[PDB]
């Protein structure tokens, strides 16, 4: 009884673009299968318009990966000259007991690292500075580094969010509401890999195994400028 994201058009271009992985990295939803009416409990089109992401268990993942219409997986090299873009309109409800942090966009090499996640965190330390209830950047130093950089982008809110990440040379931003909250990051880490975008839930480190994290969008779009 689930009504489908690909009823809505402002989400036909990104399905377009994109396969769904839940509950771990298999496909589950291929592009075309999507955009004829994909639909669960971990997928579904909201009565106000959202495409929600729901997920329970730890590292599990409802997430979009991006893809080209060709079928190809997306794999644009990673601090190319031809910018990429993602932006996204997200409202992250206050999360269910036991859940503690949720990655909500990602920019991840061909491979095991991800470069960026934007997630919301219940708790963050940075630098000796402790922030609850935040989003935040995570940029992995590199890939045979399993440290990051971590910088808080936002005081969590309900309310739908701008999220826009854009990523060119080696070189990458965040804007969240129009201001920008990280400027031009170094990711020459990532010089010789490649790179694709994701959006969803992903819930990580979860205290509950069994709860459920849960991430709504209200547009969503990535593209190439050349
Ligand atoms: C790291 O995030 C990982 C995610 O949790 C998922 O597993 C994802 O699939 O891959 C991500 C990744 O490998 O980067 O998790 C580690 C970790 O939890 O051990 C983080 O490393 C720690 O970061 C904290 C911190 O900076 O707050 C340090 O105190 C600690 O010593 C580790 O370096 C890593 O930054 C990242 O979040």
């Amino acid at each position: 009884f689930y009504t489908a994201p690909s009823t809505e058009s402002k989400f036909t271009e990104v399905l377009s673009k994109a396969k769904l992985q839940y509950p771990t990295s298999t496909t589950v939803a291929f592009a075309d299968d999507l955009l004829d009416g994909y639909a669960a409990s971990y997928f579904y089109l909201t009565s106000d318009l959202y495409m929600q992401f729901q997920v329970a268990g730890s590292s599990q993942r409802s997430e979009l990966r991006e893809m080209e219409t060709s079928g190809d997986e997306a794999a644009w090299d990673c601090t190319g000259s031809t910018a990429h873009v993602a932006s996204a309109q997200i409202a992250i409800p206050v999360q269910e007991d036991g859940i503690e942090e949720v990655t909500i966009l990602q920019v991840h090499d061909s491979d095991v690292t991800p470069v960026l996640r934007i997630s919301w965190v219940s708790s963050i330390t940075i630098d000796g500075v402790t922030s609850e209830d935040v989003v935040l950047a995570t940029i992995r130093n590199g890939i045979d580094d399993s440290t990051a950089t971590k910088t808080v982008l936002q005081a969590h809110t309900t309310s739908r969010t701008e999220f826009n990440i854009n990523v060119q040379n080696s070189k990458l931003s965040i804007t969240v509401d129009g201001t920008t909250e990280l400027d031009e990051a170094d990711i020459s880490q990532f010089d010789g890999s490649t790179c694709y975008f994701k959006a969803g839930a992903y819930n990580n480190n979860p205290t509950d195994t069994s709860a459920n994290a849960r991430i709504k969008m209200y547009e969503l779009e990535w593209v190439d400028h050349h």
